[PDB]
């Protein structure tokens, strides 16, 4: 039953996870400057996107804000002006491929070539698979993953030429494990994780060392995106603090909280029937 | 998170003794209505013959009219007259129209093997946006429409089997296949979510299986040297998994250990691997 092999792999995962916390704590990493960088933040009209925007504004980055909610993106750009940075706000629908391209040409003309992309815009329609609407399933994929492909394909050429860039994919713990009443959302978030993992490998194979990639995978955050969790509740400030620390230290996989990867790692040692029961309990 | 880390460990070692250290029963698929997508070649074609040998009622789907007809002809030689159809699994409306025809002519599908898949190998900047959309429409979106249509009958009877044919690319991203890996990650996520949702809905008699093989010699991608897998081995692992209700079927089975040892891949080995990846891309 590969029991000896599996006990040794369990101990290695545990020892490695322990050493990973030690290094995180005792060996502090150098943290880069994002000042002057052209930062595009999608879904910047609320929550994680709005707070992330303010962290870049504080660090004197050049900002390009995108969101479908015209009032929200304008409200974020107004607070950026108070923080000392005049942001370039646009109301762009990240589900639309043509709209993304048209708006990125406007960004090239008015602002310049984007250097850091935070693909934060996302959508969810909680329901059991048989109660879902097919239009909503398509929309979940168009925003949560297909939009990432079109924004990256458009901005990547300049980053490749310069061997300098940063692609931030905002995925979720739902990109690592599936949960009830969120099947299309988990599937689209798994695709976002896969996009980041593949992009990271391809840039490495192409020798584009200077183009960094980061993937944000937080647990339930109190932003109104969803009203209640599936399996503590995070505050937006903690997530943004972890995201900025990860971007500046070129962290590839940013779990929020950092230790949730221990749970995810240990679950790989369980049958799927057991892990599914596990993520459905409330003791 | 101390307490949950411990409940995970006690849970791991509990299932190590439950069925990991304990006369395996294999079910009968005779008389079952089996739908196999992408049945005109490779894995789908061989899987079809295994169900025909086990006296299952067969419904075959493929875009390639000649290939699906060739498979249905060999089924007749095996003793089963199959119902072959030319259906494009990327088209939501075509899937629904064809499934109404299957309901009228054959009946309610009991086992679904979502095997049809597509790939357009290229580095992200050389990909065609139509091909990126097509990769998602076939590899993941088609799984959603086929399942939503066939699931109600399986729910009513508490009996069924949803087989998701994903790939090792659903567990790790590889260069020059970013949209393909992203769509395969979504397929894995769909299976994981479906498994949890069925458990939450109390419909566990609808079993789920996810096939994740390494490179198979079927012509899906061109051959590069590196060990190659044969279609017969994959189909043998798939059938054994379906009959024994295996949820995660890696081919070969031990590639789950390889995925777990990725953090330990020596820098020298990564340099050779991402050197053969481009040596074969150039072909
Ligand atoms: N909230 C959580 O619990 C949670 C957890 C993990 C991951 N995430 C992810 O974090 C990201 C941000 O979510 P949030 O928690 O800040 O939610 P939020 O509701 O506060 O903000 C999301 C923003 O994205 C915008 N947006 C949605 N669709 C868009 C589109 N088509 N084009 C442009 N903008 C669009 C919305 O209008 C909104 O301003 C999402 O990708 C979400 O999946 C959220
Ligand atoms: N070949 C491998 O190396 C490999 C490895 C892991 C996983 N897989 C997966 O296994 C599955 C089967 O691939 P294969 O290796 O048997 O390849 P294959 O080329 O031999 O056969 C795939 C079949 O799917 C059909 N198909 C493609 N698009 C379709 C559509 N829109 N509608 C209906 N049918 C369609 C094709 O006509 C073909 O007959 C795919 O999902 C693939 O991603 C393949
Ligand atoms: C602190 C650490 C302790 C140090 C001591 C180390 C001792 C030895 C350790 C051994 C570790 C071995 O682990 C290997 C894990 O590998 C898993 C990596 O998975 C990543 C996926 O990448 C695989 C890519 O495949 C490479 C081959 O590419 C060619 C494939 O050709 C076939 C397909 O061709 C068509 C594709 O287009
Ligand atoms: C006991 C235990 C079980 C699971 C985990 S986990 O970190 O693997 C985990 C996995 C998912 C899968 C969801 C959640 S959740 O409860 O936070 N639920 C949500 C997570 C994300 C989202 C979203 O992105 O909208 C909406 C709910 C969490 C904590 C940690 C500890
Ligand atoms: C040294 C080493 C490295 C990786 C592995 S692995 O088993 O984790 C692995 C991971 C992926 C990620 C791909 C592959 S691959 O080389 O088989 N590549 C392909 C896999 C699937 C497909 C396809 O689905 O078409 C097309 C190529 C493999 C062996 C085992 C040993």
């Amino acid at each position: 039953g590969n029991i000896i092999l599996e006990i040794l792999l369990l101990l290695i995962t545990i020892i490695y996870s322990y050493l990973e916390s030690l290094v995180k704590f005792f060996i502090p990493q150098r943290r880069k400057s994002v000042a002057g960088e052209i930062v595009l933040i999608t879904g910047a009209g609320h929550g994680i996107g709005r707070q992330t925007t303010y962290e870049f504004a504080k660090r004197k980055s050049r900002l390009v804000l995108w969101d479908i909610n015209k009032h929200g993106v304008e409200e974020t750009a107004a607070e950026c002006r108070k923080l000392g940075v005049t942001a370039h706000a646009y109301v762009v629908d990240c589900s639309n491929r043509e709209e993304i391209y048209r708006s990125l040409n406007q960004v090239k003309k008015e602002v310049g070539d984007v250097t850091i992309v935070v693909n934060n815009a996302g959508t969810v329609y909680p329901a059991d698979l048989l109660s879902t609407k097919d239009e909503e399933i398509t929309k979940t994929f168009e925003v949560n993953i297909l939009g990432h492909f079109w924004i990256t394909k458009a901005l990547l050429p300049s980053m490749m030429k310069r061997n300098h860039g940063h692609i931030v994919t905002v995925a979720s713990v739902c990109g690592h494990e599936g949960i009830p009443y969120l099947i299309p959302y988990c599937s689209s978030k798994f695709a976002a994780v896969g996009f980041h993992r593949g992009l990271t490998s391809e840039l490495q194979a192409l020798g584009k060392t200077g183009i960094k990639t980061s993937c944000l995978c937080p647990v339930f955050v109190n932003t109104g995106f969803t009203k209640n969790p599936s399996t503590p509740v995070l505050e937006t400030d903690e997530v943004v603090r972890s995201l900025i620390d990860g971007i500046l230290t070129n962290k590839k996989m940013i779990f929020v909280p950092s230790y949730i990867n221990i749970f995810l790692r240990l679950q790989k040692f369980l049958p799927e029937r057991a892990s599914a029961i596990l993520n459905r309990m409330q003791n």
